[PDB]
């Protein structure tokens, strides 16, 4: 039983809670591979 | 049982909380390569 | 049972709590390689 992953998450705009702040992204560019061999 | 795991994640902006401020991200570009062989 | 494992976390903009500042980041380039052979 083998079991490879690869993984890349990308989240860009988040809040959270459990129980003024400026957050700016500017033209993000994304060349970034995900290659399995 | 072989279990091999590539991980690499992106959050941007982000805030949490259990129970001004500026944040800035200009331009970011990425080249960054997720290979497994 | 074999268990390999590379990690690389990319967070960019954070704030956190549990019960003015000026935070920048300028053009970041990013070319770094995940490989596991």
């Amino acid at each position: 039983k083998v079991q490879i992953i690869n993984k890349k998450l990308d989240l860009s705009n988040v809040q959270s809670k459990c129980g003024g702040s400026v957050q700016i992204v500017y033209k993000p560019v994304d060349l970034s591979k995900v290659t399995s061999k």
